[PDB]
DNA sequence: GACGGTCGGGC
DNA sequence: CCCA
DNA sequence: AGGAGGTGGCTGCCCCGACCGTC
RNA sequence: AGGGGUACAUUCCGCUAGUACUCCACCCUACGGGUUAAGCAAAUGAGAAUAUCGUUCGAACGGUAUUCUUCCAUAGAGAGUUGAUAUCAACUUUUUAUGAGCGGGCAGCCACCUCCU
């Protein structure tokens, strides 16, 4: 690929492109980042067209398909999303928890050391993954380990739900399979199952969906539980998570999102990520521009600065209390779940305005780890940990699922030469840190980001991978 | 004697 | 080669 | 070295028939 | 004045805003002050409980693990407690009303990576 650039009027996109020195109208946000915008002088009239949304993303299709292969129940395709129920268990119902979230992770370690203990290796230390895979049946582990199964139930007075524990050995056969598939893809070259200990401090249980009746889960042992929406309507197998670092009792019940109609307008964009904007976007009648570098310091400063403190105090004063080591630790763990908070929020009213703004977005596909990568010096060790707390790639994924979910088809674009490129002649020209392009030849004088997220778009609406 | 709840396995 |  | 956290990647998001408890 | 933390009917997970409480420098004089001082180890606290052990005298002190509490606001009424003259001021509690808008798909595992020191 020696050059990506199209010429605009053969991807039938109007050649505005704004200068660097504009007059940015604010798009209020609700949040601490800050959105602009731009509108076109010259704007073609918006189109619209009705659509049926959520859309049904195409592995979630396979992964329903399959499911209805072994014929549990010929339902239809449906668009699946979490919903977080908090629990309010009392004192002994939080022990029986407790206990239950014990026994779970003791049967995904039994299930862990006899798969391991029956993994076939083929020849040499590589794995046979097929065989390990039909070793890896939940069928199959579950009769296998009845006996060491069954002690573990009748091993406590509020005996946890045999159904549970079959959970529990679904999960860690899944689990293997992960690391499995993973192997025979070579995506890692190792892999060992740690053992699930008592502090794993996010303790799960995964619930059969048939257990939740009468206002509650498991009402043999559970009569009655609170929770923040009634749980009778449930219908698919759902996890219930205790963090003990937030000391929450969550339900993540996945949750049928009914399929409507909705107009949307055929608004074709391109987003170039980056740090000094997290996001500009460019998009034929609009220009936004998301996020600045500066907002996110002022945001950040506060739970960068007690971070380091907090690092520094561990450090530089050794032999403390397990006490004072922990509740530092409680701290640290606090601030950094204040700052992905912050992030992950960002993303999602980002991704909401983007979806409900334009109907198909090509993100560039920025490679956090090639760029975090100590190998290059370019960024310095401080705006590399923005970088990393900006959390760009869990933001793709949340803009994807968002874009299923408002019917935006959020396509991946790899940004290369994007900013090199010229957007409107096609002069490939290296720059640097310079804000403004300016190209020799045809003269624009456009943004730099305006026009890698003008590049991005038009390689989106015609890409050379194939 | 007839409705729910969990258990036993199904692939 | 994207980040500055 | 000892703690964060990320980045990607993969797998899930069950059910019908017996058998038993209660009326 | 500026900054941090905690809580907030408003289903829950959060973000923003706001509100309320609390905390952030030196000299002490060192339980009351000034400095004009913006304080940046400000919950990274504080307190209670469970233990398992070592020491001092069953208690305390220490670790090593856990856990649990750290307050919704304003306005109007009811009740209770305290001070002052059945009435006024302060505190606890029941109750009526009002109390911003924006999103929300996650769980688990693995390998690798960055950061702070
Ligand atoms: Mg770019
Ligand atoms: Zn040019």
């Amino acid at each position: 690929p020696k050059s990506i650039y199209v010429p605009n009027k053969d991807l039938k996109i109007s050649k505005w492109i704004p200068t660097p020195k504009k007059e940015f109208t604010e798009i209020e946000t609700n949040s601490w980042y800050e959105h602009r915008k731009f509108e076109n002088p010259n704007k073609s009239p918006v189109q619209t067209y009705n659509k049926i949304v959520p859309v049904v993303p195409p592995e979630s299709i396979k992964q329903q398909n399959l499911a209805n292969k072994r014929k549990k129940t010929n339902r239809p395709i449906v668009f699946i999303s979490s919903e977080k129920i908090r629990i309010y268990p009392t004192k002994d119902q939080q022990k029986i928890l407790q206990t239950w979230f014990r026994l779970f992770a003791y049967m995904y370690n039994c299930t862990i050391d006899y798969i391991n203990s029956k993994k076939v290796v083929l020849e040499s230390g590589r794995i046979n993954v097929a065989a390990t895979r039909k070793v890896c049946n939940k069928i199959s582990v579950r009769k296998a380990q009845k006996t060491i199964r069954d002690n573990l139930i009748q091993s406590t007075n509020p005996s946890i739900m045999t159904h549970i524990i079959d959970e529990a050995i679904g999960l860690a056969c899944s689990n293997y399979k992960t690391c499995l598939t993973n192997y025979i893809e070579r995506h890692i070259k190792k892999f060992d199952i740690k053992p699930w200990n008592m502090s794993k401090r996010k303790k799960i249980i995964i619930i059969e969906a048939n257990f939740f009746k009468k206002g509650t889960f498991c009402p043999t042992v559970f009569p009655k539980m609170e929770s923040s929406k009634p749980l009778t309507m449930i219908d698919k197998t759902v996890t219930l998570q205790y963090d003990s670092d937030t000391r929450k009792y969550i339900l993540f019940v996945p949750r049928v999102t009914p399929k409507y109609s909705v107009n949307k307008e055929k608004n074709s964009c391109g987003i170039d990520p980056g740090l000094r904007d997290f996001l500009t976007v460019y998009s034929e009648n609009e220009t936004q521009s998301i996020c600045p570098i500066e907002i996110v310091v002022n945001t950040t400063k506060n739970e960068y600065k007690k971070i380091d403190k907090i690092n520094e105090i561990i450090k530089t004063k050794p032999n403390l209390n397990s006490k004072r080591k922990k509740k530092l630790n409680r701290g640290l763990r606090k601030y950094h779940r204040r700052v992905t908070n912050k992030m992950k929020d960002m993303h999602y009213k980002v991704s909401h305005e983007l979806v409900n703004t334009f109907d198909k977005i090509c993100i560039g596909k920025l490679n956090v780890k090639s760029i975090l990568s100590k190998a290059n010096t370019v960024l310095k060790s401080a705006l590399k940990r923005k970088l990393a707390t900006l959390s760009f790639y869990r933001f793709t994924q949340r803009l994807t699922h968002m874009g299923y979910k408002y019917g935006t088809e959020v396509v991946n674009v790899n940004e290369y030469l994007t900013t090199k490129t010229c957007s409107n002649c096609g002069k490939i020209k290296d720059l640097g840190a310079s804000k403004i392009y300016e190209c020799e030849s045809c003269g624009m004088y456009a943004d730099r980001d305006e026009n890698a997220a003008k590049n991005i778009l038009k390689v989106g609406l015609k890409p050379w991978y194939k």
